[PDB]
This record gives C-alpha cells, structure tokens and sequence, in this order.
C-alpha cells in the first residue's frame, strides 16, 4: 500500500521501512 503506517517494534515481515515513528515505534509501509 502507498499509505505507510506506524508500528511498534519494527515493520511487518515483508513491509518497507521508512524510518522511526516514536519510542520503540518505526514508520513503515505495507507490502501489499
């Protein structure tokens, strides 16, 4: 998906990392 989301720990096993989101949260974009 074009829309990226925030996720704790790390991105989904297949997503694309963008950067950091917050305390123990990373900003990534969904594979599908």
């Amino acid at each position: 998906g074009l829309l990226c989301y925030c996720r704790k720990g790390h991105c989904k096993r297949g997503d694309r990392v963008r950067g950091t989101c917050g305390i123990r949260f990373l900003y990534c974009c969904p594979r599908r």
